[PDB]
C-alpha cells in the first residue's frame, strides 16, 4: 500500500482527471455514510414513538451530532482536496511556461536560426503565458461567482499579477531584438501573433 | 430574439449539456470584460503617476467601483443560472416519478394483470424514487462540502425529505398488496429491487 502511494497516479492520468476521480470517489463514499446515518435515524424514530419525551430529544441530538461531525469531515476533506489541486495546477502552469521559455530560447540560439521553429516555439511560449493569464482571470471570475466578499479582496492582486505576465511577455519578445536579421524576416509573422 | 427564446434549445441538447455550455459562455464573456477593465486600470496607473493625490484616489475608486459592479453582475448571473437548472432538475424527477406511477397503476388495473408487466412498471417507479433519493443525498453532501453552516441548517429537512420518499414507496407498494397472489408471486423479485 505504501508502495501504491509511492507510485501514485499513473502518468497516463492528468492532474485534472485524477482530481475529479478522487472527488467523485469521496462523494459516493460520503453519500453512503450519510444514507446510513439517515436510515439509522429513521429506524430510531420509529422504535421511539413509545418513549419519554426527554429520551426522544436525546435520540435526536444523538443523530444530529453524528451528522455534525460527518459534515465537518466532508468539509475538511474537500478543503484538503481543493488545496492540493490548486497548488498543483499553479506548479504545472509555471513549469510549462518555463519549459516553453527554454524552447523559444533554444530555437533563437540555433546556429542557423530556423524561422518556422522559432515561430512555433514563440507560439508555444505565448500560449503558456496565456494559460496563466486565463487561469488568473477565471479563478477571480469564479470566486466572484460564488463568494463576493472574497472577490473584492482579490482585485488588487489580480490587477498586479496580470501586469506581471504582460511584462514577462514583453521582456521575452525582447530576446528577439538580439538578432535583427531574424527579427526582420519574422516581423510580420509575430505581428499577426501579437493579436 | 423573442422568437428564438420561445423555441428554446434544440431537442438534441440535454438540460445538463445546455447548462454547462451556458455556464461556459458566460465565464468566457466575463473573463474578457474583466481583462479589459484590468488593462484600462493598469494604463491609468501609468498615466497618473503625475496627478494630485486626490485625483489618483478618485481614479482608483473609479476602477474598484467598476470591478464591484462587475462582481455583483457575475454573482447574480450565476445565482440565476443555478436556480434555473435546479428547478429543471427537480421538475424532471417529479415528472418521471408521476409518469412511472401512472404506468405502475395501469399494469395493476389490467383485466388479467400480468405479473411480468407489473414487475417492470414497479421497477421503473422504484428507480424514479431512488433517483430522487440520490439527488436529495447528493445535494446535502455538496452543501456540507462547501458550506458547513448551511448544511447544518438543512439537516432535519433532508432527514424529513428522505422519510417522505420512503413513505411514498411503501404506499405505492401497498397498492400491490390489494392483490395477494400477484404480491406473493412478485415478492422475492420486489425484495431484490428494494434491497438494491
Ligand atoms: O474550490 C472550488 O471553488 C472548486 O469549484 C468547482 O470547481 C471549479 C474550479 O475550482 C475552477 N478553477 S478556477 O481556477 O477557479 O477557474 C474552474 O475549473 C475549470 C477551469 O477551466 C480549470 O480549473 S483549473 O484549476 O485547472 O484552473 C479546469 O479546466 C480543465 C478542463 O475542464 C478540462 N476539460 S476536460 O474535458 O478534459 O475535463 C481540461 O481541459 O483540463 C482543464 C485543466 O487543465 S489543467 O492545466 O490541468 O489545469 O477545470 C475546469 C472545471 O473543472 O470546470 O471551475 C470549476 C467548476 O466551477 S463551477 O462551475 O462549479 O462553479 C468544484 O466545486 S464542485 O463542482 O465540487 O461543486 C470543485 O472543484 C471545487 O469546489
Amino acid at each position: 500500500d505504501g508502495v501504491d502511494i509511492y507510485f501514485g497516479m499513473p502518468g497516463e492520468i492528468s492532474e485534472h482527471e485524477g482530481f475529479l476521480r478522487a472527488k467523485m470517489d469521496l462523494e459516493e463514499r460520503r453519500m453512503r455514510q450519510i444514507n446510513e446515518v439517515m436510515r439509522e435515524w429513521a429506524m430510531a424514530d420509529n422504535q421511539s414513538k413509545n418513549l419519554p419525551k426527554a429520551d426522544r430529544q436525546a435520540l435526536n441530538e444523538h443523530f444530529q451530532s453524528i451528522l455534525q461531525t460527518l459534515e465537518e469531515q466532508v468539509s475538511g476533506e474537500r478543503q484538503r482536496l481543493v488545496e492540493t489541486h490548486a497548488t498543483r495546477v499553479i506548479a504545472l502552469i509555471n513549469d510549462q511556461r518555463r519549459a516553453a521559455l527554454e524552447g523559444f530560447l533554444a530555437a533563437l540560439q540555433a546556429d542557423p536560426p530556423q524561422a518556422e521553429r522559432v515561430l512555433l516555439a514563440l507560439r508555444r511560449y505565448l500560449r503558456a503565458e496565456q494559460k496563466e493569464q486565463r487561469h488568473t482571470l477565471r479563478h477571480y471570475q469564479h470566486v466572484a461567482a460564488v463568494d463576493p466578499e472574497k472577490a473584492q479582496q482579490m482585485r488588487f492582486q489580480v490587477h498586479t499579477h496580470l501586469q506581471v505576465i504582460e511584462e514577462r511577455v514583453n521582456q521575452s519578445l525582447g530576446l528577439l531584438d538580439q538578432n535583427p536579421h531574424l527579427a526582420q524576416e519574422l516581423r510580420p509573422q509575430i505581428q499577426e501573433l501579437l493579436h
